[PDB]
């Protein structure tokens, strides 16, 4: 079957000597006559390179009696034929894939041009393929995964390839107007070939000198009798109807196709040391950098250079890695002329605008796909202000003779967006808290006093942007000596005075825990409360040792026995979303609930209410630095804990039976079951004996419908 | 049979040691015999190493359990004994130690560990262990490094998890005696690389130092054999007061440099921390060097200690790392992972931008330059070979840092009295010895080297009062002492003008000042008339405008006749630019010989067009050919020092070419001519010490000198046709002429 195929496929080459002249039909009607009997399974992986070999040899063997001008009419005939077929056209396109990733660093050097002229035949007869494996568009969504992978892979076979598939149409398929030539070759081929020649080959990118004898003549197909690699595509890239060629639009290259290709090959695979490969980068970003906007460019607003280097890392997502950190050090050379400068009138501002706007997008709300994006994206918002520092991009100093030093950015940016990145909650991770401390430490230098400013910074921020004091507090030990390096490093005199009260607290905590001496308060009831809770939680003391050191008569007491709390009922959630059930820890709340008891009421609900009527400060203080994922989730909490509690949640309480309602309402809201949703009789008893505003038995058979409001809304007008 | 009977014997000493029984260690002598019977990548046996290994790793673990190590006996000793008293097992089991360490290090227990950290603490003990028939290694010192450096790199996680072990065994065997002679058992290397590996990778104790003195006994009575981990038998060993006080010793301390030089080469890959948090780690140590005492190595609490101390490293780190590049005929040779460097160089730039934005500035650079000025005279001209010159490899990261940094680095900023003025001496006095880099052109600087000054200048009369009144001042104290600049902008004003004028539109919205504004002037009377023909403004100084007209030429493509016709006639400012035309051409001639080695005909009509054109003026040319500073007119200068020195010793090569296609009379009527002739002859042959053109110039300046100028009427030509002995003759001459 297959021998006579052999032999038939090979009695062409003696035709196709001198007497081409349209015999070359007959022997294909025979290839087609035989070739009707016959996981990459053996009979097409041994089909194709006997399909494909053919070509090589016969492109060789009339390569010798004249060039291709001339001849020329059977490689169209021959694959209009295979193309013809459908179980075979669709092997030599997986093979050819495979055979240019697996062997390509080491197959042939006369193997190669035995595939760019099946490429191209494979352009002018645009054939149909809508049926296969992977590709389901037309070859143009084939042609960029090959070369993508391969340019990813290996780098001198994508050049090699892409200087030998124009070769050979600038000797074939010329003598015709130039108007219509270029639809030939396809389009990525140039748009490659315009951007791995300078990357490789230096002495062409702009620097030396433009040498020129032979440019307006048939270059000389050459190829198999050549000298190297690097005459075939230097011949190639100075002939002045290519030169002249890469300015249309339908292949051009653009700051933001630049990066998606070199911010995606990693090292081990390039051919360039590094001291090389930085300099490549040098050299373009600083091309791309001084060109025109109506090409893909920008003219000298190194603002926008520094927005499309982000916007390009945010879209490339869709950890370890190389080429991205190139990338991200080319941010900071460029940035750190900006800090050096003081703007003062194009400011940080210009730079968190993206995110905000690449944040939006992800607001159709669907079955858990778009959140994942959500935080996806966040965390890699994360790493760039980690990937960009100088430290201290992150401050906003002024200049009216002094400079006050100043952040009132970054502080929105976290109360908005950033304050729902980690787990814990409350808190931020120990990697981006330490930023800002390391930052106003090395911002504190510019200034006269440099230990005064420090301290109006750390002030300030107890009013606005908290949820980083508490990140301090939990994360205080492995914090503690980088500062107190640091500091000794610049001036090396004594630390300042809001820097030291934080280790103060934790000392007297610790010295406190061992044996008990009432520890004492610095009026600020929602930091003293941190310390307290992360010591005990990692020691892993119990309560009983937590509560029973305070020394509270009169002074603020009941302030740090809610912030506990807080802090108690959300780790609670903690330990649900995190392969989890039910956590035990809710008898430290009824135990926090008996102590405020045994006060004079100090009633706690304050932080079971979303809106902002009549919450104290600290209760909004608070919920300004949790996550929009657990405050979501709450009610769950809420309806957990209660039921170890009656005849005192009530009648002694203020506003109850609307805070449970307004939570009643938002345990439906989230689905669209007996294990979880069972507070209806719960919710049903509480009204029987409540705050009776009008409360008779109404509520008690408004709960058997789903309207908490059909009535309800008129019924606390009568209180 | 030297397998059967040999397992027999190392199964027979199995059950032997749970006990100490006395004196039962003949039994070794029967191995003894048995090796006896028996005797690159070996593999001829290499299983009588692992037989022998094995040994030990199991018997080891099998008695642990009966009784703690110190307790054990005196069989570990004499199994080493037996061993060594025949060198050619000794020669084969460390073979396989390092083979199965390094290859499959992964694949490995966590019972074989301690089989070999102990075995090789037994070693240094036999110090008399010492074999001379192992190629690579002299002494067995060396193998420690030879294995622990690549250990360190290739995988982290088992230079820790090996070097506890160890620890946790001498601490039990010899921790009965030796208040003072401990120190000398375990092997120094060791007790180094934890002190860098332990904080590292875990964080609970990078910076704590005192925290109480309770007295504790020993570790948990050798608990490895059933751990529950590492991240404890690591801290209950860090914390042991009778190490903490040993780490301080000389023989086992830690440095600075001795630091960056094991960071750099971990592997980003095959490293177990991520990216985000191997920086923290850098960014606290750099912290707890630079707060120290120098007797430790590290700095006294400066900062300029800090920075020579980084860069001394990476100018000593590369030297190693060549790495040449080439892809096509690629030979298979994979490349070195993306080492730690980098890295360093941006916990570099956090550090300089700390002593520039400051309150007290005082703004010297002497240092970070007088660093530069040692490598170049470790091998001025040569290191006994040229691999690594100086316009190689090390004025490629001089640039490498040099641009990493911000652009103001490069500028002084002095604050005498407030006043802050500016100016530059430390980057005109170094720019006038790193130009000879740039070997493609010669007449010019690379670009990404000449945006960052221009763009420096702008970025630092912020500081002053009148940020518009300094930079007039710079770039006019520049004309004089740095030309090689401008040049190197001239070359390149259509890629930097767009952001200079952006720059100070983004600043503050104020005019231009007037000097980087005369420049779009200058360029803008050239790209207009070269279209269509006007004329030409001649700015003051020629060699600027001169370079932007050259330059655009070249770029637009146009012939080399244009060039001379849009050119004033009558002005006292016309031949000071042919002069520098015919310069440049002349470089790029010589550029083109250095390239598939040929003439390139064409430049040699424009030159002689260009000398046709001033000639009839009665003016002199021939004074470019002086390497001398003798009597040359101040033009001279402000362009031979901007050229590189891999020409000027190849300007004979082109002058020899274009002096016979002139007129045979032409050069003359000249001012001291052939002085320069045979002065240059003179050079020409310490050269070939082409070939073809021997001829051309043994003809050429021998005919000559006969209607040459009244110095010789006879006996000189001859005398030069005598031999190559010019001088013994010329030097006498010269006195009447």
């Amino acid at each position: 079957p297959l021998g006579i195929l052999q032999s038939a496929l090979s009695d062409l080459r003696p035709l196709v000597t001198d007497a081409n002249k349209y015999e070359d039909v007959s022997a294909q009607v025979a290839v087609i006559s035989e070739k009707l009997i016959a996981q990459l399974d053996i009979q097409e992986q041994t089909v194709a390179d006997l399909l494909l070999t053919c070509f090589c040899q016969c492109l060789i063997a009339a390569s010798g009696t004249n060039p291709p001008d001339r001849q020329g009419q059977w490689p169209t005939l021959y694959v209009k034929m295979l193309c013809g077929h459908q179980w075979a056209f669709a092997a030599v396109l997986r093979r050819m894939l495979q055979l240019l990733r697996f062997q390509a660093p080491f197959l042939k050097d006369s193997h190669i041009v035995g595939l760019a002229a099946f490429s191209i035949h494979l352009h002018e007869c645009q054939p149909s393929l809508q049926f296969l494996i992977t590709g389901v568009q037309n070859l143009e969504h084939y042609w960029e995964n090959l070369l993508n992978l391969l340019c990813s892979d290996s780098v001198g076979v994508c050049l090699k390839l892409c200087t030998a598939a124009i070769s050979y149409a600038f000797c074939r398929f010329s003598e015709l107007h130039q108007d219509i030539f270029s639809g030939c070759v396809p389009p990525l081929f140039l748009r490659k070939l315009q951007y791995l020649v300078p990357r490789l080959i230096w002495e062409t990118r702009g620097e030396v000198i433009r040498d020129d004898e032979e440019a307006d003549s048939p270059l000389n197909w050459n190829l198999y009798a050549l000298a190297g690699w690097k005459e075939a595509a230097l011949s190639l890239w100075n002939q002045n109807r290519l030169q002249g060629l890469l300015r249309e639009k339908s292949f051009q290259v653009t700051f933001m196709d630049w990066l998606l290709w070199e911010m995606t090959l990693k090292s081990n695979n390039d051919v360039l040391c590094d001291t090389d490969r930085q300099e490549y980068q040098r050299w373009a970003v600083n091309h791309y950098l001084s060109e025109s906007s109506v090409v893909g460019g920008c003219n000298g607003d190194l603002e926008r250079g520094c927005i499309t280097i982000a916007e390009a890392v945010l879209q490339f997502s869709n950890k370890s890695h190389t080429g991205l950190g190139d990338i991200l050090c080319r941010l900071q050379e460029l940035i750190c002329d900006i800090v050096t400068s003081h703007h003062q009138k194009g400011r940080r501002h210009f730079f968190f605008a993206i995110f905000y706007q690449r944040l939006e997008l992800h607001k159709g709300k669907k079955e858990l796909s778009n959140h994942l994006s959500k935080q996806g994206v966040l965390e890699m918002c994360c790493r760039i202000l980690l990937g960009l520092p100088p430290l201290f991009l992150i401050n906003t100093p002024s200049e009216k003779g002094i400079r006050t030093l100043g952040s009132e950015d970054f502080w929105q940016f976290v109360n908005k967006e950033l304050k729902n990145l980690g787990p814990r909650g409350y808190a931020l991770p120990y990697n981006i808290t330490a930023h800002f401390f390391r930052g106003v430490i090395s911002a504190s230098v510019q200034c006269k006093d440099s230990s005064e400013a420090v301290n109006s910074i750390l002030s300030a921020t107890y009013s606005t942007c908290p949820a980083l004091l508490i990140s301090a507090a939990v994360g205080w030990p492995q914090l503690d000596p980088v500062l107190r390096s640091q500091w000794c490093s610049l001036f090396g005199v004594d630390l300042p005075k809001e820097l030291r009260t934080l280790r103060e607290q934790q000392a007297s905590v610790d010295s406190c825990l061992s044996q008990g001496e009432k520890l004492s308060l610095s009026c600020t009831p929602w930091l003293s409360a941190a310390f307290l809770y992360s010591t005990v939680q990692r020691k892993k003391l119990p309560c009983s040792r937590m509560l029973e050191i305070l020394d509270g008569l009169s002074s603020n007491f009941s302030m740090v026995l809610i912030s506990l709390l807080f802090f108690s009922v959300m780790d609670i959630i903690y330990m649900f979303l995190k392969d989890g059930r039910k956590h035990k820890d809710l008898l430290e709340n009824c135990v926090h609930i008996i102590h405020c008891l045994e006060q004079k009421g100090e009633t706690w609900v304050w932080l079971f209410q979303m809106t902002d009527e009549r919450k104290p400060e600290l209760g909004l203080h608070l919920h300004r630095a949790a996550s929009d994922v657990f405050l979501n989730l709450m009610p769950f909490a809420f309806f957990w804990l209660v039921p170890s509690l009656q005849l005192e949640q009530v009648v002694q309480q203020q506003d109850f039976l609307v805070i449970a309602l307004d939570m009643y309402h938002k345990f439906l809201q989230l689905f669209v079951h007996l294990d979880s949703h069972d507070v209806f009789t719960c919710g049903r008893q509480f009204l029987l004996c409540c705050v009776p505003k009008c409360q008779k038995p109404n509520s008690a058979i408004l709960k058997k419908m789903l309207e908490s409001w059909e009535e309800h809304d008129p019924e606390l007008a009568a209180v």
